[PDB]
């Protein structure tokens, strides 16, 4: 409860329940399902956008959910959230499949876990991307797909979900016309088995 | 004496809970920050986006750090990476702060700690006008991440706004104005502290 | 089994496992013979080419399999596989010849480890190298090969197996693939009495958007 | 003495005596007088200027030593010094105030400590700094001003000062140096009741013809 | 030779050499400096500035030296294994004229042999600050590259030149530029900081654009 969130001993006390049941390298199954990870991308900024190359380069909010029970506590009376270095806690081994560069962290590396199991990583991140650029200086726009995927887990260990302008600056050269995302599972001649990800097309164009 | 300050390091690191807020008994850890800047670099009046350094000015305090000084030192300089740091980010940094400073704080014996590194960074802000007289406006949101305001409030501190500020700049500093906001996002529940600094700032004629 | 895959217990005690057994900087040698590793890549992208100074920026799908039946388990009732941090395992130390940066790792550094002892590591890399891009511009295209074998293990401790396509290759490159080759080489240099092991790629690809009558 | 300097079993034996005393995050006070610290710079290069951004990239030798009496040893019959990684040794917390990259360190990260406690570390430093570069196409030359002095230890604790210039200057450099002068402050902000001493080292240089 | 792939021999040779070896500690032997063998072989030249005089090259630089305390029997037992280098001392060398780090291209493992033997050949991308001017002349340029060790003069650490293969053997044939030859020396230098000299191998090359 609320009431109790800034009492620090049980802020630490949580922590160490954290890190004592924490497996950060194996994942959360439950029930002999798969882990359900949710992922939505909040678009911050459009900085570069090359249309010869098909190349931009994007700031996103990466809102990732995910529930561990093994983590929840009782909250009746201590606080129903901490934060926690991701260091302590396993997260899904997202990538995104046509980024062209390593994802720049730009933000603290903490996850909030709630006293439910929920856990909350939500960095806000800026990468490059292979993507349709064609159309941008178009009333139509450009339309680039996003394909992020959990890179080692099939869809029986980790299905992946949805969780734009609200954050999207008002400063930058372009502006979104629509982001929608969908989901799907694709199985590749490489394994028997298939990967879901989840597809994220942002519809944008040059102002003006 | 060292072997003092060797002792108040040691009780320093006994005591300290690097990874937890240090909210006591029960208030939110008041945070001051305050930015003062060195240098404008970069300036892209096309894409909007600058390049600056800033003396990141951040203070809070841990009482539990606190000891006796009567015959001991006041003050000692401690790596960060053994105490508790806020979660500080700026909203409408494009790049990862480049920390141009050794990643030292001062623990006082009150329990003060003082944070204040150099820090090069990239932003996203409106750079219309730089070349008149009126000058740019470039806002800068710093606010705790993952801390809403229960937890973390976040605060303004204040001299002259170009006293650290290189004369070899190509540019000038009109104003600097610093406000304090808490925004609810449609993401959560709470609302999350700010300081938004105004760096009002020319090209110089 | 199938139905045990996901059994947190059984993926924690596997895991256990594999770290108990796992020697990480020793090359899992078995029967009196090399490790064979598999190699084989997968062309992702190609980013930029520079027809003067002979470089390409490429992004790839680095397929990289061995064996380790050190590390095998019964699966009649737990996980068949489960993934595993690289630093907890064995990688063969490859290195590729004509490559003029560090190879840029863009996906998680985890491998998965098969309860029969087959180890998969599957990054997508981005790097850039030294290769022949005369004839990019034409309807034969440009070839640019890349080597890639074992820097520091001859071929008494490692040998390297090779095992279109554009199924992983991007429509928005400003390029199309023609044709990819895999060779295998043995080679001695004047340095070493033993040979290393090597595959050879030849990317056959050329430029969309032509200059056509 | 020089003749045991090459004695194996000693060398490893002072580095484990080194590493038993030493404190790292600790600063070596010794009677409560400040470190002293020494910081000379020798250029190496100047490798780009820029007349209209005044931002000037410089490679130079960055001598900093400072002592350690409790690291000392009776070297009567062992080695007078051993190199030792920084990470098992306190330095001292310079920045450079008017730099604005962080410094690429280009040399092996291993300080010289010697038997009577003395402690040499210098590095080969590659930075970018912003100064005055108005007048590089003169005879005059310009004189780009850079200083460096303790981050966090004001006066009490830390005290800099200065310990033939161009004798490691790159002759392929598109510059020359006409003179170095290094001098010494100690400067109170308004931030804090304090001094906080810097050596500033005043680079004359200029496009050779 | 037999025995190489015997996995157990090869990790307690791995123990064994993990056990003895003092990776911060030069490996001197009866009081005499450590020698260091060091050779450039040139991968490729990338980009060359002749207005501000900078080079940027791969090579591979062939280091080696003896630690005997590390050595075995390997009469029934491997006779080589690779060990990661934070397992073992590194001569703490640099290039004097380097103006960026060292790009490490490859794995930074070395060979351990059992004769005590320890060989490190990392492939290195660096840039450097050497005459450019001539590169478009049949003569070419001569840039020099000095490589000594930082910290350990000449009592404790000797550095010598290396052995011929081509100058080209492992040359990229793609590059704009061709290597003319190259040479090393060894000096020996006393610098105004320090009493004792500091040696050095300086490998000069001359190479020229294609034309
Ligand atoms: C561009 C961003 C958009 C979101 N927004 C936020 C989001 C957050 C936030 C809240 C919760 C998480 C969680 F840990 F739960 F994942 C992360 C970030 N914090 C702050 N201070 N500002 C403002 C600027
Ligand atoms: C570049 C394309 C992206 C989609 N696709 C894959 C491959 C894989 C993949 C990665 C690694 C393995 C492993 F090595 F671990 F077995 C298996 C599948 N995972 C996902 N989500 N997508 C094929 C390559
Ligand atoms: C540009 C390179 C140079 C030689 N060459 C080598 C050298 C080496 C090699 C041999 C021995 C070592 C040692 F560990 F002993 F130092 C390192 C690399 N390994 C491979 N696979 N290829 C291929 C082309
Ligand atoms: C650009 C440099 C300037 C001095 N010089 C040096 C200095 C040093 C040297 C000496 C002592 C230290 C010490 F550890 F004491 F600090 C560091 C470097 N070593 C070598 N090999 N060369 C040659 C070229
Ligand atoms: C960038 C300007 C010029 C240098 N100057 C300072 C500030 C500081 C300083 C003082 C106190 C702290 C503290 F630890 F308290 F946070 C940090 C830096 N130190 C030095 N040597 N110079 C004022 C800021
Ligand atoms: C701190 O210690 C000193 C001497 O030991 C004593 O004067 C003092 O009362 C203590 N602190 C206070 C004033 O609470
Ligand atoms: C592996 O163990 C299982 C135990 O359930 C048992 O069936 C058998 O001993 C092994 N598998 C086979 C081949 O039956
Ligand atoms: C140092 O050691 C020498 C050699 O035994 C000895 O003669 C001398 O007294 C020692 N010096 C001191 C004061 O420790
Ligand atoms: C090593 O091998 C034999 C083992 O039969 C051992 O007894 C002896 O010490 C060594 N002989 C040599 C030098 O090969």
């Amino acid at each position: 409860d609320y009431k109790d969130d800034d009492d620090k001993l049980d802020r630490a006390d949580i922590l160490y329940n954290i890190r004592q049941t924490s497996r950060p390298d194996v994942i959360p199954t439950q029930r002999d399902r798969p882990v359900a990870v949710s992922v939505s991308l909040k678009f911050i900024n459009i900085l570069e956008v090359n249309e010869i190359t098909n190349e931009v380069d994007v700031v996103f909010w990466q809102q990732t959910t995910w529930s561990d029970r093994t983590l929840a506590w009782n909250s009746s009376h201590s606080p129903d959230q901490v934060s926690v270095p991701i260091s302590s806690l396993w997260v899904p081994d997202l990538a995104a499949y046509n980024a062209i560069s390593k994802p720049e962290v730009l933000t603290p590396q903490l996850a909030r876990v709630v006293s439910d199991g929920e856990v909350l990583y939500m960095p806000s991140i800026r990468q490059r991307f292979s993507c349709d650029v064609s159309g941008v200086d178009t009333e139509s726009g450009a339309t680039c797909r996003i394909k992020i995927g959990s890179w080692t887990h099939h869809s029986r260990e980790i299905s992946v979900d949805p969780t734009d302008s609200e954050y999207f600056s008002q400063y930058s050269r372009f502006e979104i016309l629509d982001v929608t995302q969908k989901k799907n599972s694709v199985t590749y001649s490489c394994c028997p088995e298939a990967y879901e990800d989840v597809e994220v097309s942002l519809n944008f164009r040059k102002k003006g």
